[PDB]
């Protein structure tokens, strides 16, 4: 053979490239010199390709890959194929089942690194000092869809890290927002039921715009916190590296001494909060239903790494009841106004895996799966969470030896009585498979709890009470903590919100289900209620306009750390801009356009109206990426059209609507010389409009005034203009 | 409790209704007129729900479904609380691995009847009397995405249809374009590796438009064929009622007498042939990835009943 | 804690030791010094214990093993208990469906080499030069029997060897008779069934005397071939050591010009054959249910390393319809007389596993897993399993990656497109999953078939004929084989064959069965019927007494190959001899006793009425192995009586016992001096009796005649004495 | 779960309750009852919340447990009384 190009074009560079420029690869054929222990440690079960023969699993090299065996070239297959039948035979059982919830996940490898001994607070080994490092899985999700399901969803997403410490797998089984949905986890199933397809026909797929939702929501207002999430904008994130995670549940650090602290977990992103907005989410999910997906591998490929410090707020044990909500109540944040995050550490996501299924697919996290230094607490959600992730998984990876999956397998020591199950892999040679035992002189051998390497031992809390199924009274509030996130929101969140309850509330079919869900609205903030009302044509009652608000937390009337963009956070770099080609291109606008782009660390991508190449003014050809429809405004941060000959794409109905479709979804537009012909397009008066740059050429003033643009992420104050643009 | 409205406008009406006018139901509640054989075997197995106690599945009556035994209401939670424990365990264990291929797809069930006895060139009994009515059950389905993927993308589509005749299960399993991909069946799961997510990232999700399917059909020039139908309207069908379907291979017919006859199925569509075009077909996965299922539960529900020769 | 005694007496001495000597011990531990590369390539997986603390699966060192976490000391069990639950779950699961037939069954690593090289008439890399070793895995079996059944049950006998070759496994998977039961393999599920527990109470476990097993066999006569070897006295082998070993069906070796032979694979054992008496076999399953794993683990630690030598039947293509019986019928054998079995090589089995379930419990053995150098044939038994060991181990072992599990995995190199499934170990790093490909240059690639290390191409038979499910008419033939056999034994063995069936029929519950399988054996030998019809309390017919007998076998009216005793083969190094203590042993018998036993490398166990020590009469301390009733004559060959006080023994019940059974059983007895006063327990003359060895002292040729009866086994000539005899 | 296969052992044939058994759990590896319940969760409106929980009481009532008073710390210890 030799099917490869004799260019040697079929195989992507081995160093960091910018999305699109190469074809992608397996992490460790793109960046095989990018390392950390877990990485290495997966090379004994990595398998190579190049110069070995095709063989069955036995190792027996096969002659003909393209025929089954068949008594005469027109005749029957025969029995006696055993190539065939392995291959058929491992192709028929390459499934299993996808996970229960969380289904649709994107995966990277990186490291942790503390930014300080936090000894005093915590033995956990991992912590303990700034010059360790601790290697990284990180699996971010949606939760309702299947695994073949759109990545752009409105949805809250997961955020699932794995810690291989010295002293144990540590699991940070996270979301993207501080609280969950429901206060018991006896209540998983009923809300998951309600959230997923409904069950007779299967409808909607990873949606929660539907009937049984808003009817589960309506009846249980301890979810309302969550869905006020839900329906802002951080349900659609605009990627993984730009939202930020929560550990949810108030856990457990214990030091040497023995002290407990009570501690919430959160992962601050470094790229700062951004999120798409839902007519551009939605239609991303049938342009490209793996953009999320997409974007991570390439953010990584391109060594734009996904970077998040790693937070905690600290409570006292002392202070468990000062404040106005229950600490367990998942369903409760903890307003950073009255308890700070402490920037303990940075995570960085630098590797994609090399086999999606054997390392993402195949992953297993348990927030059960704590070390030394961490304990749980009693919040009735979480209790119920140490359960269930060890049961689903004897399924879900067919035995009880999931650990021996190579992603799964911890890089320290591991040894204790257990043994057989399907699929075990450790041949264990101690003579005992009990303790204590004398046989092997007891050994492996139980630890003392202890200051660093002791065994685990729970903090000994005082437990008092009687055996009873009962909702703690301290959790029956259901109002405040909706409101202050309503509050807190600038008002084109607000508004984005209104439009979330309106749009999937028009989907639910029963209009009863509607008006028990704007009634809750009306517990919560009337303007909010009013408004969600007004697009149902619903009109509030007397007794509904007189409904007294919840009151404040903690005195608290809001809290700029809920919003997405009260606080300027934004980061252009990895950010990417489409710029729309024509025939004769002014070259001059082109160099100054990327030279500035490549100076911010924004990636381009040079569209057309079919692909192969253009030639600028001066002769400099331009190669293609995607033409107009086949990459559209959706997928690019902002768009810039440079001049040279309009009149070839002044006409085009694709380069008009790539430009509505930009200034609908909020994005920032640049129009060089002649591309302020495009203007009449987009309706944009001769005196310009904050959100559109434009100049006689591309100069460095523009470029300035569009990369200011792009970190500010959207032109909210187009909102009001985009009510009358047909697109 | 009191929780369904009092005017009872949360129960659709069981009969003939349009899209839209009410929700959707299953189908024994939808339409419990409508009977088959096949319908009145399931009978046995069918669970109700009105009027009935909540229980665990060993049937112990449950007090409350809303909380986990705990020592005292701000306390752990106890390993003896069995409810929850089954409760939870059956939940984390829904699952089943998705078809290998063709894992989305929408079903239903009918009916079918031939025009006339067929014992001159076949002795399958469900073909031998005009009269003899063969409960069916029939999968429409894509083939290379999840079963969470969206409906309306370009692909080949599965026709499946199982036939509960009195002489055992017929199952015609076709697809909505006369011929297939490929050769030998050999080849099957190289074909298939190249249409579905590449391995390193499993992107993309139900389409064949990436590198490594193009690169297959570019050295293996026998999926030229299927590859122009698969490029056609033929690829994005506006209902799973306007596209053909047949069964592709030549099969062979056996009378009484034992003649052999080569035959190739077919499926014609009652309701005629149609289409999407690619940008309404794309767009839609995205406004509605479940179109398709929708449309075909729908029409159904509506009376619109699918029909195929 | 530290629990193993101060003197190191719980550790077992890492030096081959007699059986007995020490406890017995994992593989690696016993002789780490004994290597194969298999072998070696399994360290990966090898987990040791000492001197490590004792963890959770993920790495987490555990404080207290001895207790769940409770709310009080005597308060409930919590559900945070994560440890406890990873601990259960894990012993929870720790099952695997057994295997469907061969679910009892003994393992242990070897290796082969041929004596020379078979180029000429195979290009199998195995066979084609006697310095290359192959690593072997090799695991004994009963047929019927659960994996908790005993090992000396009357039953075939598997025989499964992994080779571990160059070139991929290849696994040969025989039985210790040279046919199988049945024709076709659609029939296997109704045979397996009828010999299984009948399935409304699931009895009688590992046994075929029962009626469902008989009815099947009197209404299908090709089931007698195999019936008559497994009522002779091979269907209760001594030991795994002393059997013989076939591959049954007719293959084909395949050169490099492309010529194919047929072939019929023996394994002959060098320690000779030897088995049971039905009595002692049936008392064994109830004293020791482990006796033949035991011997085969005890035979390993000592060094008696069982050892066998592969042979050919070779038949040129030319001959294949120049017998009586069609080649490719699996219920024919190959008379020896007819062709001869030609030596190929040897293999040696010499190490244990280190853990059962991991090694022996899920090794994957297939019948279809052969490489270049050798194909199948179109016996039509053969051709069906081919199907069925591939599909049960994807239940069995859950997933179609079962050839990850250490045990199973070759030690050369696989590659291919083949990806993912259930417990999916090797991470691909392939960017192709597909062939032909260009984007990995085609990777891995075919190669053509070849004289060494070329891709697999099947030989091309030519194939003719209608599409049928139609029996040959050439295998319409039962009778002369089983006839065959029946002459070529021993007259003690034909009794033996008749005492079989005898007992067997009398399980049978429905008289008519009985009569219609003594009618059937009315078709083979008359006396052979007549026999059993008269332990039955049967008449022949007129019309049964005239059957006109068989045909001979291509001219042959017997082949002493087939006889276990015709031909002398007797090897006693690894037999064991039990020695009957008293509270004074003459020191000088039992010095004159240990020497020569240990000079021909038989082996001894000291017995007595109690455990402890006794001191003989030069004051001489001996250990105690154990009592009479502890370790019965059922587990040694032969029995030695030295002199001291007999009288402490003289009356001891147990110890007359002991030697009325060694005596019915056909078994070497040697008494020395005084201990002669037991010859009235087992009615000897005064002038003696051959087989029982007798003397003043143990010295001159007392223990050469004991040797030398225990050279030949048993002591036939003394059935007719042992009819009476009340034991 | 592994020995019977999946979650719906209680639907094997030896196994199942001769009283009624209803609620909102749903499919598993070889699920046979087809359940016709709109709702597969509550509480529910569009099933009027059927199944329903019913109060523990003398006969045909639900389960409670047992109030039994817990009092301790959280501890890996065998009772002294146990000694
Ligand atoms: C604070 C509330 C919760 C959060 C933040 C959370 C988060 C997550 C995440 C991030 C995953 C995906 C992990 C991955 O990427 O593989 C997941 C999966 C899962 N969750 Fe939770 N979850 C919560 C509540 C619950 C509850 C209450 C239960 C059941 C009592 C539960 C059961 C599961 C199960 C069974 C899975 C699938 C695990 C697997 O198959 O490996 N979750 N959850
Ligand atoms: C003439 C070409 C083919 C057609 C028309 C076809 C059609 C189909 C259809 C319609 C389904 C979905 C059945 C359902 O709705 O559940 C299906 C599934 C499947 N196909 Fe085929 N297929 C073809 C070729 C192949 C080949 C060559 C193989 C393997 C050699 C194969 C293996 C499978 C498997 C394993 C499934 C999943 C079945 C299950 O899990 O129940 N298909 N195919
Ligand atoms: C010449 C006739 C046969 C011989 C010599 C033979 C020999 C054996 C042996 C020695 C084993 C146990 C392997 C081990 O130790 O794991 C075995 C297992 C087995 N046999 Fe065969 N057998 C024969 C006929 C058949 C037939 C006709 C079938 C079905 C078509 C069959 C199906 C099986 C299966 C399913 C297993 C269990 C394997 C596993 O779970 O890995 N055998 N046989």
């Amino acid at each position: 053979d030799s099917l490869a190009p004799e260019d040697g074009s079929h195989r992507p560079a081995a160093e960091p490239t910018p999305p699109g420029a190469q074809p992608t690869a397996p992490g460790s054929l793109k960046a095989p010199d990018t390392r950390n222990e877990k990485l290495n440690s997966l090379e004994d079960v990595r398998k190579g390709s190049e110069n070995y023969a095709l063989t069955t699993n036995q190792g027996v090299r096969i002659a003909d890959d393209q025929n089954s065996l068949r008594a005469g070239s027109r005749g029957p297959t025969l029995l006696e194929d055993f190539i065939l039948r392995e291959k058929i035979t491992h192709f028929d059982h390459e499934r299993i089942p996808e996970r229960i919830v969380h289904a649709r996940g994107s995966a990277a490898h990186g490291y942790f690194q503390p930014y300080k001994s936090l000894s005093d607070i915590t033995k956990a080994d991992f912590l303990s000092d700034p010059n360790k490092i601790t290697p990284v899985f990180v699996r971010f999700s949606t939760v309702q869809g299947g695994a073949g399901s759109a990545d752009t969803v409105r949805s809250i997403r997961g955020f699932a890290t794995k810690f291989y410490t010295e002293e144990g797998i540590f699991d940070l089984v996270g979301n993207n927002t501080p609280i969950f949905f429901i206060q018991d986890a006896h209540k998983f199933p009923d809300f998951v039921h309600a959230v997923k397809p409904e069950p007779h026909w299967a409808i909607p797929q990873g949606q929660s715009a539907h009937d049984t939702f808003w009817d589960y929501v309506s009846l249980q207002p301890e979810t309302l916190h969550n869905v006020m999430w839900a329906m802002s904008d951080r349900g659609i994130p605009r990627s993984y590296r730009t939202m930020e995670g929560f550990g949810i549940h108030t856990f457990r650090l214990i030091n040497a001494e023995g002290k407990a602290t009570f501690v919430r977990f959160h992962w601050k992103p470094l790229a700062g909060k951004a999120s798409l907005v839902w007519d551009e989410a939605q239609k991303l999910t049938g342009r490209d239903p793996d953009f999320h997906r997409r974007e991570l591998w390439e953010a990584i490929e391109a060594g734009d790494f996904p970077e998040y410090e790693l937070g905690f707020q600290l409570i006292p044990e002392e202070d468990e009841f000062k404040f106005d909500f229950d600490l367990l109540d998942p369903t409760k944040l903890i307003p950073e106004e009255l308890v700070p995050v402490q920037r303990v550490g940075k995570m960085v996501l630098n590797r994609n895996p090399d086999n999606f299924f054997a390392e993402n697919e195949q992953a297993a996290f348990h927030p059960g799966h704590i070390v030394p230094g961490l304990d749980f607490t009693n919040d009735p959600l979480l209790q119920g969470r140490l359960f269930s992730y060890t049961d689903t998984q004897i399924s879900r990876l067919g035995g009880p030896n999931f650990h021996e999956i190579p992603i799964n397998r911890p890089t320290c020591p591991y040894h204790n009585f257990q043994r057989d199950g399907m699929h075990r892999m450790g041949i264990d040679t101690n003579p005992a498979n009990y303790e204590p035992n004398s046989i092997n002189d007891n050994w492996p051998r139980e630890t003392p709890p202890g200051p660093k390497r002791g065994g685990f031992e729970s903090y000994q809390e005082r437990v008092e009470g009687n055996k009873v199924r009962e909702r703690s009274p301290s959790f029956g509030e259901y109002y405040s903590h909706p409101r202050l996130f309503w509050l807190s929101q600038t008002p084109f969140e607000q508004r984005h919100i209104v439009d979330g309850f309106s749009f999937e509330l028009s989907k639910v079919v029963r209009p009863y289900i509607r008006e028990r869900v704007v009634d809750q609205l009306a517990h919560i903030d009337l303007t909010l209620a009013q408004a969600v009302a007004k697009n149902l044509g619903i009109e509030l009652t007397d007794d509904q306009l007189n409904i007294t608000p919840p009151p404040d937390v903690n005195g608290l009337k809001k809290d700029p750390s809920l919003s997405l963009y009260a606080i300027p956070d934004g980061d252009v770099k990895g950010r990417v801009v489409a710029i729309l080609l024509n025939d004769e291109v002014r070259s001059a606008d082109l160099l100054a356009i990327l030279k500035a782009l490549k100076a911010k660390g924004v990636h381009a991508k040079l569209l057309y109206s079919r692909m192969g190449e253009v030639t600028a003014d001066d002769g400099t050809v331009l190669p293609i990426a995607a033409t107009f429809a086949g990459a559209p405004s959706l997928t690019v941060d902002a768009v810039i059209v440079p001049c040279g000959n309009i009149a070839d794409i002044a006409d085009n109905g694709d380069a008009n609507y790539y430009l509505m479709e930009a200034y609908k979804h909020l994005k920032p537009i640049a129009l060089a010389g002649d591309a302020r012909k495009f203007k009449a397009t987009i309706k944009i008066a001769d005196q310009g409009e904050e959100g559109i740059v434009e100049a006689d050429s591309a100069d460095g003033s523009f470029m300035d005034e569009l990369l200011t643009l792009m970190a500010a992420h959207r032109v909210w104050s187009r909102i009001p203009k985009i009510d009358k643009i047909p697109a």
